[PDB]
Parts: C-alpha cells; structure tokens; sequence
C-alpha cells in the first residue's frame, strides 16, 4: 500500500547527470535555439526571464525579447504600476510580453488590466499549484480570457501537471525547491530534485502535446542544456540575470566590489503571517544581459554541438544521460 | 545466515529523502497539529522538548505546555527538585507535564514523588531501551502505576519496539545515534539512521495500535514534517529549543554574542565508570520559546500544505518521499 | 524507446574505484612498462604528453622520448615553427615525435611539412571527435599519408571509437570533460567519466584490434595505473607534466614560490566567436621531466606488483577493480 | 569473462556502515574482550600495536601487554637491537611479545635471534602478502620454528587468505590500503575498503578454523568493534597508540602545544630504490597508553552493551551492520 511505496521513489538534480556525446552533423554557430510554446508564443532562444522583483520589470523584458527570449513582470507591486510595466515592453518595438498574477481577490483586476495593455502570457505563479485555489482559478482566466496564452505552476509531479492541463493551462511551469535562493525543502522538507521533476511532468506533457517550462535551480550554461534535454521546453532563470544592469535591483558597493541584491519572492523583504520560505542575499554585478545571454547560449550551442541535437525536439527526444556519483 | 545477512540492510537519514507535493485541499494555516498519543495524553503540536539538564525544567515545560506541546523534567537532579519541578506546571493552569526515570534503585522512590506532584506520563529515559533492566522497569512501573502514561526507550528496530509495548509501555521513544550532541556511533559504532529508524519502528507500533515519539536529529522544521511522515507521532527537540530563555541554561556572553550551553545527558558534565557517549558545546540564544516554536511548526503547516496533509494521521499514513543523492 | 532511456546509463570516475591486489610472482622494479601502440610506434613507457601550448614543444617531447615515452607538438603556433619543432627533435638522436592537427583550411599544408620534417604520428586533435568534419579528415589524411600512424579524437563511446576506426584511424583517443583544465561540463553539460568513457571505448577497440589512448583527468601515479587497467594502452598527461623545466611555459615567482602557467587549449589565452570550455591556471614548479617521471612510472610498478601484472597487456585484460563510496 | 567482471565488486569502509543495536542481556562493564589469536597465544583485550618505528619498542610492548594486549617490536634497526628489545618486555613479568620480519637475506639470522630472546610470535610483515616471496618465507619460518605463531601479511581477498594458511601462517594480517598515514590508493591505485577487506578474508578463514588481524584505518572506538564484528579477531593501532608516552617518538612542542611524529613504514624517512607508499606527519600527545586504551575499550564495551554481545566470538558470528549515505 501507501506505507510500503513511502521510499520507493529515486530522484535526479543536475550535479547528478551528464549529457553523452552523440554524432553530429550541425556545428555550434548554425544549431536551432527556437521553440514553440503555445500557438501564440514562439520564442528564438528557450530563455525566460523569473517573475521575481530582484529580476523583471519593463527593461528586463524589453533586453529579453530583443535576445530572442520573454520576461515575465513580477505581481509584487500596485496594479496600475504592472499594467504600465506591460505597456512599455509593447511600446519598445512590438515585443512578446508576460506578467505574474495569484489567486487572492485582487486577481480577476489585476488580470483584466495586464490583457488590455497588451500583454501575450499570463502566469500563475504560485508556490504550489497543484492547489484547489490554483486549478480553480486556471479555469476562470482561460474562461474569462480565452486568447490570452495561459501558464500555471509550479508543480513537480505527472499527476499535478495532468491536472493543470486539464483544467485550462496552455504551459506547466516545474519546480518545487530548486532555486539558489529557495528554503522549501530546508522549512517544509518538501521539494524533487529538478531534473526528476521535469522529466516526470514533460512525460505527461507529450500525453497531452504541450509546453513545460523548466524553473529553478540552473547555475550554469551547461544545466540549460541539462534542464531542456530532461525535457523542458524553455529555461527559467532567476540567480544569472540579477547581477544585469536591466533588473530592476538599484547597483551598490562593498569594498571595492559591486553586487546587485537578489532575493526569493518568499522572504521577508519580498512579503512586505507566512512562514518565510525564501532567503535575501546579494549577487556580482554582471553588466549587460547580452553579454549574459551570449555566454550562456554560446555553452547550449557547444552542448548541442556535441549531442548532435539539431534543434530543441531533437535534444528532448533523443538525448541521453549518465548517472554519476559526487 | 547470520554472517550472509552482516550488510544486507540499507538506511536512511533526514538529508537522503524529500517530501513529494500533492493534491492539496487545505490551506498551512488551517491544517490540524493536534495528536493523541495515549488515552490520556493529547497534544495540540505533536512536539515534546527533551529530558536533558540544558533543555527542560518547570519554565520550559510551562512554556511548552502553553504553546500545545510537552515538557519532560529531566532526573539529574535531586529526588526533591524533581517532584517540586511537577507541581510547579500543574499550579500554572493545570497543565499536561511528563519527568524521566532510569533503572537504577532511586527509581522506585523517584517515581512515587513524580505522581504525587500530579505527573501525566513517566519517561524511562535509558541510553539503551532494548536491554533487560529496561523491560523488567516497564513492567514494575506500569504493575505499581497503572494510571500513568508509560514512555519507554531509546529504540531503534521493529523487535525493540514489539519488547517495549508487550512489556507495558504505552508510547515507544525512537532513537539510537541520531542527537546533534551524541557520540554514540564515533564511540560506540553503533546507530540507525533515524529516517529508517522511525520507520521500522512505526511498522511495529501500528501492528499494537500504539504511539511513537521521534526522537533526536531534528536540526529545522522540515524535519519534524520528515520525521512525522515517516511515521512519528510526535517529535523530541533538544538543539533547536536549548537556545530559548525558558531553558534552564544560564544566559552568557563572548565576543559580544549572546549564547546558552548545551550538552548531552552522556557528556563528562551531565553525568557529574562510564566512558562518555555525548559531547559538551554552545549555541546561540534564540529568545522566546514562542518564537522558535511559532517558526517550526508555520514550516510544518507549509508542509502539510504541500503534501495535502489535512491532519497528521494523513501524513503518517498517505505522504510520500523521494530519495536523492548528496 | 529514447525517452525510456534517458538516464539508464551509470558511469564512474578514477575515484570511484580501487585495484584489487592479486597473486604476484613479478616485483615492481622488474614489470615490463613497454606498449605496442601501432605497427610503427613502440614505447617503453606507456606515457605520452599532451598536445598542449603549456605542456609540448621540441623540449618536452625530447625529453619524452628519451624517458621511453612520446610528445605531441601543439597546433597553437605557425605552420613553419611547427614543422621546425619536428625536426628537432628526430636530429637529437633519432627520437619518435608526434604532432596536433584540426579540420580547418590550414590542416592540408600543416600535415604535409610535419611529414617531410620526420614526424611518426599524426594526431587529429579536436573537442569532438564524434563530428562529421572529423570523420571526412581522418579518411583524407590515411589516403594522403597512410606511412604515418593516425591517432583520432576525442571521443567517449563505444559507437565514436568504431566510426573512427573505420573511417582510418589507428589509434583512438579517449577523453571527453575529465580534463583537470577542462570546463565542458559546466559549460556544455556534456561528459562522459573517464574511468567508464576508457572500458566503453577499449570494449569496441578489442573488436578492431586497434589501440585506445586514455587522455585527461590523471592527477597522480595510482590513476596511470587505474586508467590503463580499465583498457588503456597509453596515457596522456597534461596537468602533471605542466610544472616541468622542459614544458614551453616560462619560470615566475609570486611570494617567495616558483609558478609555471598551464591553461586549457580552449581557455581565451589560447585560442587568441567559441564561448570559452577551458580556463586558465598556475602550477607549482616541479623540476626536471626525469624526476616526474621516476615518480609516477614507480607508482605505476608498485600497482603492478599488486596486481600481479607482469605486462601491460595482462593489466589492461586481467586486472580487477572494486567499487566504493565517497 | 575477466573483461566483463572489471567494476563487478563493490566494497564498504568503516564510515559507510554502523551497528544495529540488538537484544542486550549484559552490561558494558561485565562484557568478555578476551580472545583466543592460536593454541599459544591468548589476550585481555584485542588489540595488538602496530609494527611501526613510531608506535612499537619494549616500552610500548610492556604497557600493551600489562593492559590485556600485544606489540610488535619493528625491523626497522639493528638485528641484535631487535633481539635485545625482547628480552626487555619478557624479564618484565614474563609478558607476551612479538616482532616484525621481511622476506630479504637478513630474516633468516633475524628470525633466529628474536625466538632465542623468548618472542611468542613472529610477524612476516610485508606490503603485499599475495607474493612469492613472501608464500615461501611463510613455509620456511614454520618448517624452522614450528614452536613459535607465525603471523602473515598483509592481504585483502579470500584467495591470499586462503594460501597464506595453506602455507603456513596461523593469523593472516588483513590490510590493503586503509592506514591513516597509507597513499598506496594514491600512488599504486590499489586497495580494498577495510570493511569489506576484513569481511572477505573472515570468510575464508572460518573455513580454516583460523584467525585475521583487522589492521589499519581505525580512527576511534567505534571503527574497532566494527572491525572486529565484520570479522576481526583483534585489531592493529597504528594511529591511535603514536601520540602515547610509551611509543619510541620524542617528544616535541610546536606553538605552546605538545606533539608526537608518526610516519608510515613506507615514507622517506623510514625507508632510510622503491617509491614513497607513506607518509611523515605529526599526532597530539595522549599522555599514557593506559588512559588511551581504557577510553577506547570502554567504547567497545559499550558497543558490545548495545548489539548484546557478551564476548567477541557473539560479534563476530551474530552481530549485524546497516549500510548509510555520506
Ligand atoms: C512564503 C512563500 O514562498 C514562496 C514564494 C514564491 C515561490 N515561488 C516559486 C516556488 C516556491 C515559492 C515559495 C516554493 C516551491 O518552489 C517554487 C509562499 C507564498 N505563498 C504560498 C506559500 C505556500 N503554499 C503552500 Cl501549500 C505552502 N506554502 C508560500
Ligand atoms: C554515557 C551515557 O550516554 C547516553 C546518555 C543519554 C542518552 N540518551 C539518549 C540516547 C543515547 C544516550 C547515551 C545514546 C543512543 O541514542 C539515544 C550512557 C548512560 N547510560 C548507559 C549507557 C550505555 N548503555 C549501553 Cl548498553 C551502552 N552505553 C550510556
Ligand atoms: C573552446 C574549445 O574547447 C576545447 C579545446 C580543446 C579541447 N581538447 C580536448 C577536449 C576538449 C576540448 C575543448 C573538450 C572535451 O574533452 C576533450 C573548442 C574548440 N573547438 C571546438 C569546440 C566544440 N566543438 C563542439 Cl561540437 C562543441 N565545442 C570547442
Ligand atoms: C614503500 C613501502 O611501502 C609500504 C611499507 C609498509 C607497509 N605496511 C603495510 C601496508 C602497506 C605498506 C607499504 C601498503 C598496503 O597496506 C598495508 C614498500 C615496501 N616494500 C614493498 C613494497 C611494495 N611491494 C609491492 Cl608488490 C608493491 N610495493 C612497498
Ligand atoms: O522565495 C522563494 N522560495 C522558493 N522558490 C522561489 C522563491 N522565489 C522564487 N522562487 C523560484 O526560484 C526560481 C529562480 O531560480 P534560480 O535561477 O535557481 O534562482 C523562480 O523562477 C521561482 O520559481
Ligand atoms: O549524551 C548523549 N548521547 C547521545 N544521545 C543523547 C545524549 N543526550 C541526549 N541524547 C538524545 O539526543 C536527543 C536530542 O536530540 P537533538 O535535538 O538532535 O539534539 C535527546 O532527546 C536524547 O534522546
Ligand atoms: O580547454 C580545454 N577544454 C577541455 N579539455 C581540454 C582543454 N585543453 C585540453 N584539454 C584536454 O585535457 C587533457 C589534459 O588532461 P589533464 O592531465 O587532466 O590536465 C588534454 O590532453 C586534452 O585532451
Ligand atoms: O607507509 C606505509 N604505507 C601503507 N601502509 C602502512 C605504512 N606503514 C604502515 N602501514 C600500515 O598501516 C597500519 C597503521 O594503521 P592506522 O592505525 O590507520 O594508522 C600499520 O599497522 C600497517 O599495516
């Protein structure tokens, strides 16, 4: 039964594995780093920008879209202020454009303004969606807003990325303890190992033939690569475009040294009773997210080259991995 | 045989195994702490604050008692101290209270004057709970006091577990090696990782219907959450509650640092012959009892959030953990 | 299917095993160290240095050669100066002498002056062996220059070291991330661990009766042996040999200590757009190659008066390894 | 075949298992430490110090031997000062004693002024047991001497256990590797995980009736009740007795604080070509070897309290281990 299975189960984080080399044709330079998310969005590399406050506003969005990738418009802020946010990003060039929203009162406003600045994606974001609340509340914006691409999250399992799908979500955002700045698994002892969890949930997603985003945990170019072959469609990255000049975090000084405060949408300083699940830190002031970004495609462009991996389809179908020990 | 099965079993510790987010109904604030541990003791957190000289006297058990938790009286000290410590928290409220007991001959007049004062559960406190003198005691107490609740151990195995509760004891005390101050395993080489130790042990107990108590290595909220879902019905804190003014330790400083001593009931001091099985050390002063409680059990309520744990009998019974390297 | 199998595969590394010792009839001093690599190529030393801007020049594969072993010139230079490099080292006294080579416009001029200088084996030195522009080059030079042996690479399994084989090499070489200078695996997410890449690789050699070069991640003595036994009939030291008089690198000092510089052939300084897979270091002085040399080939003797192998033949097909944690 | 059975073995050390405790019926203070080694020899307590020239001399011998235990008088001097030790530890209550030989042309006279002096047991101690050299010394010493106990080593497998005693040999000396001042994995890459070492060779040995020295790799208490439950009879400290008063090391001070050289039998400074296996370091100063041994012996105790093991054979034969993550 329930007590015989309680350790039965074996999971995976990027540490854990490594990419096997396989036949290639296609050289670094000219691999594909495009990929569609919904019918909507398409994407010309498989980055997205966190919906956190240490990370994404209008200028992280409008650098993001312009590399080929989206950013996402954190909720932690007045309504008004998140749907002028919305309205820059369009303003900049036409530009693809998404914004976080819960599932407290405050919602069904804040959703109706981000639509109608012009937004292309709205996310749930969410600490654990695989909640009455959430699944609930993904019904009603795919209802209310039917044209507007909806993602929800986060989750970590087949079963809780079944049930987002079923209920209205066009994408599945997964990961539950991952992120460098995350305390879930050290304050609620919860949390799968990323790689797992995307694998897990992109299992369920090919039943369903749609999108998984894979957030969290990702250090390096190389766990991009890592995360995406696991499954995952497009990245997530918090921790490696805080450091940029276009996150919204004011530049400082500290002997000598400039660093750019991070901090997790689930501490103290974010929240302002829950019990804090995130922690507040300070990250090496990196310059230009272009410069970030080149770095970053340059080692999933090397990898690929490597795998023999084409485009994007051919690294989460066809790639494979190797255990290893620490 | 015996010498083919030398390494056959394999176990777990806190650090090894995660819990796995599920369908969830509840939200953390509204989950259900309480649990009952015999007929006549019930508590509304399922934690317990440890039977050591630099964790619980009076204040603490007060404290504890207070919050919905347990407090047991440790019995270094004397037969007098000890019996005034018991009627000390009863005039606080009436308030449930437990004190601990060995085997040795002060025993039998010792857990006479621990009655009088009004005492809930009688703790036989024992380094080793699978010995001879341990099983013969939980018989003798449980023959002379029926009416008090009988706590006995330390224990690690299924077999230990069965012993206890057909000797007499009503809640079986789980753990061998695990305490962030014992030495047992560098001196002794002896242990079970308390993950697999609780879980053999809760096999056992659920066959007889009885309670067990998760005892020691508990260092954050996410292992009591851990320690619970693997079969605990409530949990034992010694580091994380030595640190709080209610602790009989006396308030010192250095280097402009506020600290309370902590040691093991086996360490050099404590036991002021045996070889020493605990280490003497210090840890930083964390304030009121309140506080630290109020951060461990909100982590806890989150956890159960996540697991879609409505009350611990869920928990105990239907959560499952995933297994991950270091 | 390919989806099934992602993380089917376990590998392990130079750390994750031991050499079992056997029955011994040979003493140390006295094991044959000597290894047939093709036809043409004989060493008395199973040892062979890097084809690396801080490892080999003229000076390191003179002073190889002479010790038993081979040098591999490095391609990070001119045409003419490389062709020079050759020359020197067959006018001191007859010496064998490799050279590098890529897949480049330049790579047809470059091969036909180190042939004309002397040189006894062609190395197709490359990050991915595994590649189509690979394959087309290795059959090129065999069909240009089949006098001279061909050594082709790098590649980490068993499928890359047939394709090689049968495209014209002689001699494949095994290494993909175990590097100690090497960054692929953060940057690319690809590896394959060295100990599994070496038996995957020897497993498919076996079949073609060729011979398998166990190149990087080699950090002392008992690795040379572990490297060979696991099928390995030469090694390729880097690191070890950077720190040497006779490596090109110049003698600094910094606080009173004598420093030689050893950076990857993929770091920036090298390569002077490729995202970087390789960094730039400092190792400690270790004197003349002679002494180095005596050091490691003494480890290699102990481990084969262990094992009992009276070659490296018997090494390579007897010798028995256990697995351990870390 | 071989090529396939190449990473099939896998083998535990001391820091990967623990106790399980059991049924206990004894208490740690009335617990049997004596052990039966041959028909001749028989100890209080099992442990014997190390053949080393910074461990054993007659004064260790004599304070090993007063507190229940043996020492081994090293080779590593004069052969009439080796003879003279004995005499010193037999004149001082008629102790037992015992001595170090090699397989070189000096044994033969060696071994003959070390029996005249009154030594009980010989010991052939070598590198590596699973020699020619050293199968024939064996035969020889027993066909010489047959009187006298005869212990060889060092091995690591059933199969050399098995012909040392075919040989000759009544306690064969297991330990390939495992010694804290030991690089024979870092420069020989060989050796097995302690652990498993002396579980393979108790193996074997209980089908000869005969017994195994657990030695080297204890670093506590705790590491010698393992050992001795995996299947050791006694154990060898190396490590442990160095930094005692009674070991032949001159005492030093270095800061204000007192210390005690310890260097391996295979470092420099002992050998004074073979290669360094050894190396030369320095241990805190203990005070007297009486102090050391009743904290390490009442660790014992107490691990024998908590599996009820009232004597070593109840360990060795009924004692039960789990295995655990780092
Ligand atoms: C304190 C705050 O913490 C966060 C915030 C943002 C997050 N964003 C992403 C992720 C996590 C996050 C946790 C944790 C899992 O990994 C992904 C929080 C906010 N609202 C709800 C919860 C909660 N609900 C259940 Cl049920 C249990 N606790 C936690
Ligand atoms: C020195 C002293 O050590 C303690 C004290 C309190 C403890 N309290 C809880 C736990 C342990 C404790 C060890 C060790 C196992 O984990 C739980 C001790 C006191 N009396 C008996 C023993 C003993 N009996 C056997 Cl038999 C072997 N040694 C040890
Ligand atoms: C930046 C530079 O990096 C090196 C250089 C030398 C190496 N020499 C040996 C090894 C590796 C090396 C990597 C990496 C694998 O281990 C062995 C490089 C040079 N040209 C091609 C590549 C490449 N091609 C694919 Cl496809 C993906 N990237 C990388
Ligand atoms: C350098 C010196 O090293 C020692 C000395 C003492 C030892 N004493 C105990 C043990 C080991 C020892 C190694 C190593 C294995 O663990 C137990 C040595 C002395 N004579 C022979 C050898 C040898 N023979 C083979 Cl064949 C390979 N090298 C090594
Ligand atoms: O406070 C928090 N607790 C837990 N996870 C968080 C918190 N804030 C953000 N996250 C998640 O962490 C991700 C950032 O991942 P990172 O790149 O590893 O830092 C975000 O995209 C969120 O999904
Ligand atoms: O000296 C000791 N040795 C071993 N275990 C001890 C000692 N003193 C107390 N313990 C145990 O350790 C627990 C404390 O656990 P902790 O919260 O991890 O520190 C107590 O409740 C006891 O069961
Ligand atoms: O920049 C680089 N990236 C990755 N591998 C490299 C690089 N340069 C050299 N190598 C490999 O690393 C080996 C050196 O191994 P080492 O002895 O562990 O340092 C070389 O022989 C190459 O095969
Ligand atoms: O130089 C050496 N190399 C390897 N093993 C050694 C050497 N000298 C002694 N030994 C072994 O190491 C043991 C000491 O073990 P220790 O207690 O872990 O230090 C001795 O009893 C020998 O068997």
């Amino acid at each position: 039964g329930s007590w015989e299975s309680k350790f039965a189960k074996e999971s995976l984080t990027f540490d854990d594995v490594l990419l096997i080399p396989a036949q290639s044709d296609i050289l670094p330079k000219d691999v594909d780093l495009s990929v569609q998310l919904s019918d909507k969005v398409k994407l010309n590399i498989p980055v997205i920008s966190a919906g956190m406050d240490t990370v994404t506003e209008s200028k992280m969005a409008i650098a993001m879209a312009r590399q080929g990738g989206l950013g996402v418009i954190h909720k932690n802020m007045g309504v008004e202020e998140q749907a002028d946010e919305v309205q820059k990003v369009k303003r900049s060039g036409g530009l693809l454009v998404a914004a976080a929203i819960g599932i407290s009162k405050d919602t069904d406003i804040r959703a109706q303004k981000l639509v109608e600045a012009g937004v292309d994606v709205l996310v749930i974001d969410t600490a654990h969606g695989h909640s009455k609340g959430v699944i609930d509340q993904v019904k009603h914006i795919k209802k209310t807003y039917p044209e507007i691409t909806l993602v929800a999250g986060n989750v970590a399992t087949a079963e809780a990325t079944k049930d987002l799908f079923e209920a209205g979500a066009d994408i599945v955002k997964v990961g539950i303890g991952p992120g460098s700045i995350c305390t879930t698994r050290v304050v609620a002892g919860v949390g799968v190992p990323q790689i797992t969890a995307i694998y897990d949930c992109a299992t369920e997603a090919r039943k369903h033939g749609k999108a998984i985003i894979a957030d969290g945990g990702i250090k390096f170019s190389g766990d991009i690569i890592k995360a995406l072959a696991a499954g995952g469609h497009a990245v997530m990255l918090g921790s490696l475009l805080a450091g940029t000049e276009e996150s919204p975090g004011a530049t400082e000084i500290f002997q000598g040294r400039q660093y750019k405060v991070y901090r997790g949408m689930g501490s103290l300083g974010a929240m302002e009773k829950f019990v804090p699940e995130g922690i507040e830190g300070r990250t090496a002031y990196k310059g230009a997210l272009q410069d970030t970004i080149y770095q970053l495609m340059g080692g999933v462009r090397a990898g690929m080259g490597y795998t023999g991996s084409h485009d994007l389809r051919e690294l989460r179908e066809e790639a494979q991995f190797t255990r290893m020990g620490p």
